[PDB]
């Protein structure tokens, strides 16, 4: 198993953030995936997104409310996520957690988020 992310992205203020994670192994069924945010300037993350057997499950973070979408296909190796209308307090580090039956006890990737004036 290995994970990949961009290092760093940049999103427009107001515009749709693509999260992107590609992982390769020998999928699907028992394998997960989930998602966490590390705001900039805090040593503390939150876990906000997992999905596991085709269902995702959300966790209560009131700054992702109503902007969190699976982007990704497990068949394709695909662990992507979509965040809408995104801003500054978005800004900071996500990681994606990826399991795949069998493997010891899975691999992270990191990206920086850093959210760009429009204007």
């Amino acid at each position: 198993l290995e994970v990949y992310t961009p290092k760093e992205i940049f999103v427009a203020n107001g515009t749709q953030g693509k999260l992107t994670c590609k992982f390769k192994s020998t999928t699907g069924g028992l394998t997960s995936v989930s998602w966490s945010f590390q705001p900039e300037g805090a040593d503390t993350t939150v876990g906000f997104f997992h999905y596991s057997q085709g269902q995702v499950y959300l966790g209560n973070y009131p700054p992702f409310k109503d902007r969190i979408s699976w982007a990704g296909d497990l068949d394709k190796k695909d662990a992507s996520i979509n965040i809408e209308n995104m801003q500054f307090i978005h800004n900071g580090t996500y990681i994606c957690d990826v399991k795949n039956p069998p493997d010891i006890v899975g691999k992270t990737s990191h990206i920086r988020l850093y959210v760009v004036e429009k204007e």
